[PDB]
């Protein structure tokens, strides 16, 4: 192993992946045009990041005080984080991160019932709650926890006639209400949940501009969903490239489309709540959602720039994420922990000591606990996830 690795990284070819994101971002081949959902950096054991060809997490286990440091080797036995790049080129399902307490309970749960981690039906692989950070790469539609109440009752107006769930919030329009107001739509069926659907289409055709236009657009892929209202109870985002959230627990939240990077834990907790063809558990859902509003003026995480160094503080030990600008001087780019690096525009070369190693977009390298710090030099950002302990 040099100083420096450079990855060798799992793409994922989910279905609603873009089939030409990759290749137009970074070059990343792809001659048979499948869809390329996710780009994998990090050491998850269902599909590794490599390097040279050998298994980082192998790797890692072989020395995880050298190559994590050695507050990570003793707060969590592995690598902290997954690394990825998402390319959301179908609108995806709205979710929900259950809770540190509500986590534990179903994780044992599932344990209680032998549900295999691998199983299609297990919701929990993790008795704790962490969050996520998404950065936008490409401009990055998004929804994000509740809307003000204010704002809900006024896009609510020209639909109040689709389902007496909705009239009875918008009579008294307060955290109680919206609760059942979700619960009922989600719990929508038959002729009830396609008067409501009517209701709301023939809404699409004069209300101009968004959500409206956010519905429709999730519309072609979901017509029959009882989540197409969520764009009328849940903040509809658009990031720039650059921008960046924190998704809490209990808070509904979906990736409508767009190329972004995700900081994320490897294993994590995941309740469905609209826009999937999959079954919900709804008294779960709603005993794992806060029915509170989030202002607009929150959505976005306020990162803090220091010297070339642009840092996104995030409330938790797990994983920290910064972006540095680079300079045809080098900069030193250090840290107590492993990190992963990841060219995000220009071009990167990183240099130990005699070795150099150059990165151009979309590429990768890993940099074990023990070989911190690394000069940086070239053109754009560099993107680092490592852990601040």
């Amino acid at each position: 192993m040099a100083s420096m690795q450079k990855l060798i990284n799992s793409v994922q070819n989910y279905a609603w992946g873009s089939k030409t994101a990759l290749t137009e971002l970074y070059g990343i081949a792809n001659p048979q045009q499948q869809p390329m959902a996710e780009l994998w950096m990090g050491a998850h054991p269902k599909s590794s990041s490599r390097i040279t060809t050998v298994s980082l997490r192998d790797a890692i286990e072989k020395n995880k005080t050298a190559m994590l440091g050695e507050a990570v080797a003793n707060r969590f036995g592995e690598l902290p984080f997954l690394f990825k790049v998402l390319c959301a080129a179908q609108p995806l399902s709205i979710q929900v991160h259950p809770n540190k307490r509500n986590s534990e309970i179903g994780f044992a749960k599932e344990n209680a019932a032998g549900i295999p981690m691998d199983a299609a039906e297990r919701n929990y692989k993790d008795p704790n709650h962490k969050p996520e950070l998404v950065f936008a790469l490409t401009p990055f539609l998004a929804m994000n926890a509740f809307r003000e109440f204010s704002d809900i009752v006024s896009l609510l107006q020209p639909v109040a006639g689709a389902h007496s769930a909705i009239a009875h919030f918008l009579q008294v329009p307060n955290a109680e209400r919206l609760s059942q107001l979700f619960a009922s739509l989600l719990n929508m069926q038959g002729e009830e949940k396609s008067r409501a659907l009517a209701v709301l289409k023939a809404a699409l055709n004069s209300q101009q501009g968004e959500p409206w236009q956010t519905i429709r657009v999730i519309s072609e892929y979901y017509p029959d969903d009882s989540g197409l209202f969520s764009p009328l109870l849940l903040n509809v985002v658009k990031l720039n490239p650059g921008e960046a959230m924190f998704l809490f627990a209990e808070t509904p939240h979906a990736y409508l489309q767009g190329v972004a990077l995700e900081v994320m834990a490897n294993s994590d907790n995941v309740l469905r709540a609209g826009l999937t063809p999959k079954y919900i558990d709804i008294p779960e859902l709603v005993a794992n959602v806060k029915f509170e509003p989030k202002p607009a003026g929150e959505l976005l995480t306020a990162p803090v720039k220091s010297g070339a160094e642009l840092d996104f503080p995030i409330p938790v030990d797990d994983f920290a994420f910064s972006l540095h600008d680079l300079a045809l001087q080098e900069t030193s780019i250090g840290q107590h922990s492993a990190a992963i690096l990841f060219c995000v525009e220009g071009e990167a070369v990183l240099r130990k000591d005699e070795q150099r190693l150059v990165l151009k977009p979309g590429e990768s390298a890993f940099i074990g606990a023990d070989e911190s710090p690394v000069n940086a030099s070239g053109t754009g950002r560099l993107a680092r996830v490592y852990n601040k302990l």
